[PDB]
C-alpha cells in the first residue's frame, strides 16, 4: 500500500524501529508491547541509542520497573514528549494497556522521525 506521508502509522513498522536502535543491545528482545515495556528496559535503551548520557541503563536491569520507566520519561519528556504513561502504574499492576503504551511510543519514533502531525 502507498502512502504520501499521510499518517504514517503501523504495528511492525514500532516494533521494528525500537528492535532497529536496540539492534546493538543486551538483554533488549521486543516481543510484545505490554511486558517487554513493563519493565522499562526498551524505553531507556532507546533513549540512550541517541543519548546514552542521558540515562543509566549502562548499569540498569529488569529489576526495576518504576524507576526504569521514570527514568525514560525523565529524558523524552525532556525535549518535548509529552508523558502518557506513569512508572508507578506498571507496578501497581501487572500487564500494562497495550493501547496506550503504543500510543506513547508512536510519539517517541515520530520526535526523532518526522510524521504524524497531531493537531
Amino acid at each position: 500500500g502507498s502512502s504520501g506521508s499521510s499518517g504514517p502509522n503501523a504495528s511492525q513498522s514500532l516494533l521494528v524501529w525500537c528492535k532497529e536502535v536496540t539492534k546493538n543491545y543486551r538483554g533488549v528482545k521486543i516481543t510484545n508491547f505490554t511486558t517487554s515495556w513493563r519493565n522499562g528496559l526498551s524505553f531507556c535503551a532507546i533513549l540512550h541509542h541517541f543519548r546514552p548520557d542521558l540515562i543509566d541503563y549502562k548499569s540498569l536491569n529488569p529489576q526495576d520497573i518504576k524507576e526504569n520507566n521514570k527514568k525514560a520519561y525523565d529524558g523524552f519528556a525532556s525535549i518535548g514528549i509529552s508523558r502518557l504513561l506513569e512508572p508507578s502504574d506498571m507496578v501497581l499492576l501487572a500487564i500494562p494497556d497495550k493501547l496506550t503504551v503504543m500510543t506513547y511510543l508512536y510519539q517517541i519514533r515520530a520526535h526523532f522521525s518526522s510524521g504524524p502531525s497531531s493537531g
